[PDB]
């Protein structure tokens, strides 16, 4: 089966873009990474730093997640991340996405030994 790490670094690390490339990044990637298989999945972000800089978010700040759990983590620095948002317009299977970038503190979920991101939380 495919692991919750390489799961999370499916869905949520891009680091061959220092960010957003293009207005057609996410309709790319959305389907590129396989998050429109089986629906649209309505948000997702992608992250372009390094793994090894994702990865050492598990040892900062440590921060309540959004289920109430809490092993969620927001970084120290700001990262340069593209969040997808699907469009109002967008049926499945062609889904469609508005690609946005930013740089934002992002807050993962950590489990395992290793202990690593299993999870995106949130960007603030």
């Amino acid at each position: 089966k495919e692991t919750a790490a390489a799961k999370f670094e499916r869905q949520h690390m891009d680091s061959s873009t220092s960010a957003a490339s293009s207005s057609n990044y996410c309709n790319q990637m959305m389907k590129s990474r396989n998050l429109t298989k089986d629906r649209c999945k309505p948000v997702n972000t992608f992250v372009h730093e390094s793994l090894a800089d994702v990865q050492a978010v598990c040892s900062q700040k440590n921060v309540a997640c959004k289920n109430g759990q809490t092993n969620c983590y927001q970084s120290y620095s700001t990262m340069s991340i593209t969040d997808c948002r699907e469009t109002g317009s967008s049926k499945y299977p062609n889904c469609a996405y508005k690609t946005t970038q930013a740089n934002k503190h992002i807050i993962v979920a950590c489990e395992g030994n290793p202990y690593v991101p299993v999870h995106f939380d949130a960007s603030v």
